[PDB]
C-alpha cells in the first residue's frame, strides 16, 4: 500500500497518539528556541513538524530549504497552544524520521503564504502562466481547480439522474466560412484539404435530437479564432445540452433546478427559485442592457412624454428620454465622468438636476420644474437625489443610461453581492444590417405567434431564444430550434441566404432534417465564465489549469512555436 | 411541464387503463380491416399505437409513414394477443388524438428491425457514417452510446470517491511523443507559427503532480496522425490519470479496483481480482506476444536444447525452437495458412508433424523421431495432434508461432469467452526493431527506468528494466503507464540515453527539464483506451461502433465532408500555400 498514512493537512486533535508517515513539500522552516518547526505542505494543507535537538531527524530538519520535498515520520501531539488558522492548528508533528525525496530550486515567486491564511502579494500573471505549475501550487489555485472538479461531478450527478446522454462529439470537423474563423488543421495525405476545430457541437448536437436520443449533454471544448477578452480564450469549455419535445418553459426549469443544484452541492448556496425573467424589451427599458446586473436597482424610467409641451427642445423633440434617480447628491466632476460614459456609448451628452425638498437645483433643473409632480410620481425621487437624464433615439438612450447605471454603482460604492441570476427572453430573431441579421445561429425557431410576420414585418418577429445572465454577466444562451426544413428554407428565403450558399454551409445538416426531426431545443453555459463568477475572479484565466494569455499564447510551453521545415514540407504547405 | 406523460417502450400492463401523451417516431405502419396500426418508436422502444376509423385521431393516421414524428394520445389497453418480443408486447393504445410534428421521407437503410428484437442486415458502413444520424437511430448504436455514458459515469464516481481530481489541459499546445506525428494549427497572426494537438495530456498531468494536486483523471481526447487501423482514430479518448507518491503496485492495485467497479456497474460482470501478472519476457516466452490473449490455452513450449546433438542444422542452429501442440489434426491447406502466417511474422518456416498411437506422420517427424520421448513429455500432446514448430532467434521464434497460436483459435473454432484482464509488467527501457536494427523505446522518455538498473544505463543498457506496464484485455491493448522521473539529473540521463542531446532537449522539453527542479515528487499514471475498452465491452469489430461520430477507416467524414478545402483567401490569411508538384 501508500507509504503515507494520512494527508498532512487532514490532520486533527482526533490523532493525537497515532505515529503518521507523510510526505509533501516544506512551505517555510523556523529555528525558535533551539526547536526546529517546518511546515509540510500538501493539497489538504499545513501540519507543523518538530525537530527536537535529540531526535534523529534533527541534522537534516536544519538543511532542509523551502519547496524541498520530504517524507516526515513522527508521533502526533498537541501544540501547547493552538494556531487557529490552521485546520491542523492544534497538533504538531514529533519528528523521528525525516527524509528528502528531491530538493529545489528557489521559486520565482512565493506560494506559501495561502497556506498559512495570509494575504498573498499579487504577481505577474505572465510570470505565474509562466511557471504555471508553481502558480497552481497556490491554495486559491487549487480550491479553483477544485471547485471546477465538484461543478462538473454535480452537472454529471444532475443530468444522469434527468435521464440525459452523455456524447462526445467530434473535434476535427467540417470547415465553414460562416461565423467566427476556424483553427483549421492541415491532412496530409491531401495537401490543401483541412479539417476544423469546432466553434460548438450545435450540429452535432441537433443530430442526436434527429437521431431519437432524447436528451444530450457534454462538457465541450469550443475553439474560435476572434479576439480576446477577460472571459473569453481561444479554446474553452461549455456546458452543451439539447433536449427533444420541449417548449422554452422546459428548457429554463430544467437549467434553473440544475444550476440550483450545481451551488448547493459545490458552493453551498442556496438558489431562490425560480430565476426572475424580463423580455429583451424590458430589460433594455429597464436596465438599458441585455444582460442586466440585478444587484441593485436603480432602474431607468422612460420620461420622454413628460416633455412633449416643454420649451426644452432636446427633451421634446427626443423619441426618448430615460431618466435615473441615484441617492446622493453627486460631484460635479462625477456627474461629468458619468456624461463622459453616456457619450462614449453614442448618447449626444447627459443632462442632471438635483432634487430639493421644494423644487430642483442644477443643470436642467429649469426646464423640470413645470413637470415636477410627475417627474417624481415617475422616478420615486426623493430629496437629496442626483437625476441623470439622456435624451435621443430610444436604442441609445437606454443603452448608454444604462452603462451610466453601472459606472454610478461604483462612483457610489454599492454592496453588490451575492448571485443574482436571470432570463433574459423573446430576443428579436433578426437585425437590420446598415439587410437583415441574425443573432448567433440560423436555427433559431421563429416564436410560433410571429410566423406570418417573417415577411411582412420581420423586426417585429421574437425568436425562442434565451440568454442566462448572473450578476451583468452573460453565462448561458440557447434557443427552440426550427425542427420543420420548410420553415427553415422559408427563414433563409427571408434571409436572402441562396441554395447554394445553404448546401455549401448546412447541405448534410439540412438533409437530416427530411428523415423527421423532432421538435428540440437546448442551451451552452460558458462553465469558464460561471467559475469565474463563482469565484470572484477577474478572469477565466484563473479558473483553466493552463491558459492561454491575454494575447492568445502559452509563455509555459512556447506555443505557439515553429516547426522543423521537413515537418513542415511533409504536410505539402509552405509560409508565403 | 412536457406534454408527454411516458415513453413509449416503458408502457406495460401495469398502464391498463391510463390516458397517456406519447411522442416518437414511426417504426412502422400497417392496416388491416380499416384499422391503422403504428408501433410509436422512442429510445425506450415501441409501442403499438391503434387508430380506429371512428376516432377523431383517425384522419391524421391515414397520413402517416415511416420514421414520421407523431405526438399521440389515448388509453393504455391489452392487446388480443400479446407480442412477447416486446417489453410492451401486453398493451396497445387506442388513440383518441395524433398530431404529426415532422414528415420524413424513407431511409437509405433500416433502422427498424432492431427495436423489433430482429437481426439487422449488415449495412455498407460507408453509407452508415453519411447518414450517421440516422445510423444513430438503431437499438443496437443507442444501447452503445448509453454504455459509453455509464462507464464515464462509474469512473467519476470512482475517482471522485477515491479524491482524484479531474482537470481538462490544453487542446492548444506543443504536443507530447507518444509515438506519431502530430496534427498542427497554424497561428494566423505570425504565419511560420503553430499550435500541435496534444497526443496525450502526458507533460501536463505531470506538471499537475508537480503542482501538488496528488491525483489527477481526465477523460481526455488524444489526437494522433498515424497509420489507419480499425481499433485507431486520428482523434480517440482516453481514461488519464496520475497519482504522487507512488510505486507500481499502487498504480496497479488503483486500477484493478476501478476496472472492477466499471464492469459492475455498467455491465453487471463481476471481475475477480486481482488480475494475473506477467512479466513481459514471461508473456512472450509462453505466448508470444506482450498482449496475452487467455481466453485460451496453447502455450508455447521452449524446445531449444532438445535439439544440440542432432542432424537438423536449422533446430541446431538457431538460437531457440518453440512448439505448440495443436489438438487436432491439420490439413495441409490449414498448415499453409499458418506458415503464411508464420512466415509474414519474419519466421524461417513452419515446421509440422501430426502425432499417431506412437509415432508421427510427416513434415518434420524424420528429425522428431529422434526424441519422441523426451519432446512429447514437454509438449503433452496426445495422438491425433499437431505439432508447429518455429526456429530462430529468442523473439522472433515466440513472436512467430504465437502469431500462429491465435490464428489457431479461429481455425479451429474455439469458444473464447469473457473477460480475461492482465498487466503486463517489466518491460524493457529499450525495445530492439528487428528491421531497422536499433534501439526504439516503446514507452515514451519519461518512463523511469527500475532504480536498481541506474548504473546499468552506462554499461548496459539493453538489461535495463523499466518501471511500466501495459493493461491488456482479450490480446488487446486497453492501457499503459509506467512510473515517470521526477529527478532532472536522471531525466537528462535518460534524453542523452536515447539519443537525444542538450539542444533537443532543450527545444522539445525544457520548461518540463526546468519544473522538475522546482521540487517534483514520486509520481506515476496510466492511460485507459476508452474506445477500445468500450469496444470490448459490446463485442464491436471495431471502435467505429462505440463512437457517437468517427472518421471512416480511411480517416475522413463522409458526414460533413470534412476534412475539405477552404476558400483562397482564408488560405493566405494564414500566409500559407500548398507546394506545387
Ligand atoms: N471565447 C469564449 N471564451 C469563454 N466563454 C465563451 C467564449 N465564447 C462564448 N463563451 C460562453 O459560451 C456561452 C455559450 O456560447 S454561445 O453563446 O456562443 N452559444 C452557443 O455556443 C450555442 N451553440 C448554444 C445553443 O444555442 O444551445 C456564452 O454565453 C458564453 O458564456
Ligand atoms: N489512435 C488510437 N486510437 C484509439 N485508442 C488508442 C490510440 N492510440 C492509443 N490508444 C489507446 O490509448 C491507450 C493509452 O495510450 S498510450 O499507450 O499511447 N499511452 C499514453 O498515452 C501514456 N501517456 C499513458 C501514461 O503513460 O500514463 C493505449 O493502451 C490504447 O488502448
Amino acid at each position: 500500500g501508500m507509504r503515507r498514512t494520512h494527508y498532512a493537512g487532514s490532520l486533527r486533535e482526533t490523532h493525537v497518539g497515532e505515529e503518521v508517515v507523510l510526505e509533501g513539500w516544506v512551505n517555510r522552516r523556523r529555528d525558535l528556541g533551539g526547536l526546529i518547526f517546518l511546515d509540510l505542505r500538501d493539497r489538504e494543507g499545513l501540519v507543523q513538524l518538530v525537530a527536537h535537538p535529540a531526535s534523529p531527524a534533527y541534522a537534516t530538519a536544519e538543511r532542509v530549504r523551502p519547496e524541498w520535498v520530504v517524507r516526515a515520520k513522527g508521533l502526533v501531539r498537541l501544540r501547547p497552544e493552538p494556531n487557529p488558522r490552521l485546520a491542523t492548528g492544534r497538533v504538531e508533528v514529533e519528528l523521528s524520521a525525516l527524509e528528502v525525496l528531491a530538493e529545489a530550486k528557489t521559486p520565482p515567486f512565493p506560494v506559501d503564504a495561502g497556506w498559512r491564511g495570509e494575504e498573498e502579494k499579487e504577481a505577474s500573471e505572465e510570470l505565474r502562466l509562466k511557471y504555471r505549475y508553481l502558480d497552481l501550487r497556490r491554495r486559491r489555485m487549487q480550491e479553483n481547480l477544485r471547485l471546477r472538479h465538484r461543478v462538473i461531478k454535480a452537472i454529471w450527478d444532475f443530468l444522469d439522474r434527468e435521464g440525459f446522454v452523455q456524447v462526445e462529439t467530434p473535434f476535427l470537423t467540417k470547415s465553414t466560412p460562416e461565423g467566427a474563423r476556424d483553427f483549421l488543421v492541415p491532412y496530409r495525405h491531401e495537401p490543401g484539404l483541412f479539417y476544423a476545430l469546432p466553434q460548438s457541437p450545435q450540429l452535432f448536437k441537433q443530430m442526436l435530437m434527429v437521431a431519437g436520443l432524447d436528451r444530450y449533454f457534454q462538457i465541450a471544448r469550443c475553439f474560435r479564432d476572434e479576439d480576446l477578452r477577460a472571459d473569453r480564450q481561444p479554446d474553452f469549455t461549455q456546458l452543451d445540452l439539447e433536449m427533444s419535445f420541449v417548449e422554452v418553459e422546459d428548457v429554463l426549469e430544467l437549467n434553473e433546478r440544475l444550476m440550483a443544484h450545481v451551488f448547493r452541492e459545490a458552493l453551498g448556496v442556496e438558489l431562490p427559485l425560480p430565476f426572475p425573467r424580463l423580455s429583451y424589451e424590458e430589460a433594455m427599458e429597464r436596465y438599458g442592457s441585455d444582460k442586466p446586473d440585478l444587484r441593485f436597482g436603480l432602474e431607468l424610467k422612460e420620461v420622454g412624454p413628460l416633455f412633449r409641451q416643454s420649451g426644452f427642445r432636446v427633451f421634446q423633440e427626443a423619441e426618448s428620454v430615460k431618466a435615473l434617480a441615484l441617492p446622493k447628491a453627486l460631484s460635479r466632476k462625477e456627474v461629468a465622468e458619468l456624461e463622459e460614459v453616456a457619450k462614449r456609448h453614442k448618447a449626444q451628452g447627459l443632462a442632471w438636476a438635483r432634487v430639493e425638498e421644494g423644487g430642483f437645483s442644477g443643470g436642467v433643473a429649469k426646464f423640470l420644474e413645470p413637470v415636477r409632480e410627475a417627474l417624481l410620481q415617475a422616478t420615486e425621487a426623493r430629496p437629496g437625489d442626483t437625476l441623470l437624464f439622456v435624451a435621443g433615439p430610444r436604442k441609445v438612450a437606454a443603452t448608454a443610461l444604462g452603462a451610466v447605471r453601472l459606472r454610478a454603482a461604483d462612483l457610489l460604492g454599492l454592496k453588490r453581492e451575492g448571485f443574482r441570476f436571470l432570463w433574459v427572453v423573446d430576443f428579436p430573431l433578426l437585425e437590420w444590417d446598415e439587410a437583415w441579421t441574425y443573432m448567433h445561429h440560423p436555427f433559431t425557431s421563429p416564436h410560433p405567434e410571429d410566423l406570418p410576420l417573417l415577411e411582412k414585418d420581420p423586426g417585429r418577429v421574437r425568436a425562442l431564444a434565451y440568454d442566462l445572465v448572473l450578476n451583468g454577466v452573460e453565462v448561458g444562451g440557447g434557443s427552440i430550434r426550427i425542427h420543420d426544413p420548410r420553415l427553415q428554407a422559408r427563414v433563409f428565403r427571408l434571409l436572402g441566404i441562396g441554395e447554394e450558399e445553404q448546401r455549401e454551409k448546412f447541405g448534410f445538416f439540412l438533409e437530416a432534417l427530411e428523415y423527421g426531426a423532432p421538435p428540440h431545443g437546448g442551451i451552452a453555459w460558458g462553465l469558464d465564465r460561471l467559475l469565474a463568477l463563482m469565484t470572484g475572479s477577474p478572469s477565466i484565466r484563473e479558473v483553466i489549469a493552463f491558459p492561454k494569455n491575454k494575447e492568445g499564447k502559452d509563455p509555459l510551453t512556447g506555443a505557439p512555436s515553429p516547426v522543423p521545415e521537413e515537418q513542415l514540407r511533409e504536410l505539402g504547405l509552405m509560409v508565403v
